[PDB]
């Protein structure tokens, strides 16, 4: 898949979608934690958000790499895509708006996204906001910020729990607090950064080509 999409920002806690068995052709599902950031092989552990304990792992957050290209992860929402073939596959985007306009994140999939435009990436941010589901009030007791879009100050980033301060600092840093920033994006094959955290990689990750940074 590729095109052009627009952004949104988000940490809710859930467990992700692809967490699930049985959702796309993959070695295993994107490994969920428990409330600790210990994580969970056992992929049928209930979401935080449904009752449950199985919770987003902190190291589901971005970082950068240099001031022109990080690497993290989004729920997208594609045209012509079903969970099937986005779950656990990685995509490099361009930004062509915003501050970070012409910068580069390559995110793997590891959830779905609402429908937002034509093709929605829902980019991974601790303190990006919970939106629907406030799986972060059952993990450890909320998170600041607004429901949707988080926090507003960089200072706010303090009183997190501290696997997740890297995640929310990262927003204000190298992202410059980008409001909805758009792009275009290309699939790739996942970068080994990606995948040794998820522990999720795609049968298919070699039809698509190497990206370069
Ligand atoms: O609903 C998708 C996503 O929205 C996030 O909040 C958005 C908000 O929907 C939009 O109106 C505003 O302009 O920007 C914020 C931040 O992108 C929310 O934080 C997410 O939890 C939610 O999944």
């Amino acid at each position: 898949a590729s095109g052009s999409g627009q952004s949104t920002r988000y940490w809710d806690c859930c467990k992700p979608s692809c967490s699930w068995s049985g959702k796309a052709p993959v070695n295993r599902p994107v490994l969920a934690c428990d409330a600790n950031n210990n994580p969970l092989s056992d992929a049928s552990v209930k979401s935080g958000c449904d009752g449950g304990s199985a919770y987003t792992c902190a190291n589901n957050s971005p970082w950068a790499v240099n001031d022109q290209l990080s690497y993290g992860f989004a729920a997208t929402k594609l045209s012509g895509g079903t969970e099937s073939s986005w779950c656990c596959a990685c995509y490099a985007l361009t930004f062509t708006s915003g501050p970070v306009a012409g910068k580069t994140l390559v995110v793997q999939s590891t959830s779905t996204g609402g429908d937002l435009g034509s093709n929605h990436f829902d980019i991974n941010m601790p303190g990006g906001g919970v939106g629907l589901f406030d799986g972060c009030k059952r993990q450890f007791g909320g998170l600041p910020g607004a429901q949707y879009g988080g926090i507003s100050s960089r200072s706010q980033c303090d009183s997190f729990p501290a696997a997740l301060k890297p995640g929310c600092q990262w927003r204000f840093d190298w992202f410059q607090n980008a409001d909805n920033p758009n792009f275009t994006f290309k699939q790739v094959q996942c970068p080994s950064e990606l995948t040794s955290r998820t522990g999720c990689k795609r049968n298919d990750d070699s039809q698509f080509p190497v990206f370069t940074p």
